[PDB]
């Protein structure tokens, strides 16, 4: 018998995400900030670590699905089990490499902000998460717009530089 | 500064290596898809899909060995973008769409593939992202399909009869 996050649960949910992208603008990241709730347990946070890792996948997304699988781990539970009722809360439509991922983890849900220009995976320039693809993966459903405009305003000051 | 490129026979010498990782995939009831990375002459990163031992949908062959890349990085003292960007990628089959997003993203420049990925391929079945114009994620790269795609397709067609 699963819990499924109010309205309201969302939206701290995302301000806590927000929070998250404040942190990785100032540490010279990309400003994405997101997490993960199961069950109501926050199974898996991240923002994008690309710079101080040195390495262009690791974006909010990807160190997100490594700590779920972590907390898998010591749960006992599989990861299975937890990815198909598990809702993302990220900052900014996830790129057409998260967007695929996500799929292939089967996430059923993602709450996200602005939308992502230059390679965004919802419909922006691509739309892997409604893709008609039958052997691969599960589509998932996406609520974009929440506080956009905080998000994007982030996201335009930090690609000067 | 000189770094040395890979021949044609050199080439044939990586992807039936590529090859033997595949038939090793099959038989841990994993997708066959083996590949290796190349750097300046030297092996820096092999690998195999890993998604049912790991039980994570994300670790495809592709991804292995790139975290193999980044740990010969840390150890031989060179810098990330100064690797993959002279990166050469052998690989079993097509890159899927995750994949080939993540390859532009780390700037590899070559990719040399076997059969065709009809289901999730990203460089011409499904979508081509490889050869996008998209100015300002990652750089687009060049692939040479086909070499022994009629063994890869093979070994595959075999394993999606389970
Ligand atoms: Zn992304
Ligand atoms: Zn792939």
């Amino acid at each position: 018998n699963l819990y499924f996050q109010s309205m309201e649960e969302t939206e701290k949910w995302m301000e806590e995400a927000m929070h998250m992208a404040k942190e990785a603008l100032e540490n010279t990241e990309v400003p994405v900030g997101c997490l993960m709730v199961y069950n109501n347990e926050v199974v898996g946070k991240g923002r994008n670590e690309v710079n101080q890792t040195k390495n262009a996948t690791r974006h909010a997304e990807m160190v997100a699905i490594d700590q779920v699988l972590d907390w898998c781990r010591q749960s006992g539970k599989s990861p299975s089990e937890v990815f198909e009722h598990t809702v993302l809360y990220v900052t900014v439509e996830p790129c057409i490499m998260c967007a695929a991922a996500l799929r292939l983890m089967k996430i059923p849900l993602v709450v996200y902000g602005c939308q992502n220009e230059r390679f965004g995976g919802c419909g922006s320039v691509l739309n892997i998460a409604s893709a008609d693809l039958p052997n691969t993966g599960r589509p998932f459903q996406c609520i974009p717009g929440y506080r956009a405009e905080e998000a994007v305003e982030m996201l335009k000051t930090f690609y000067k530089q």
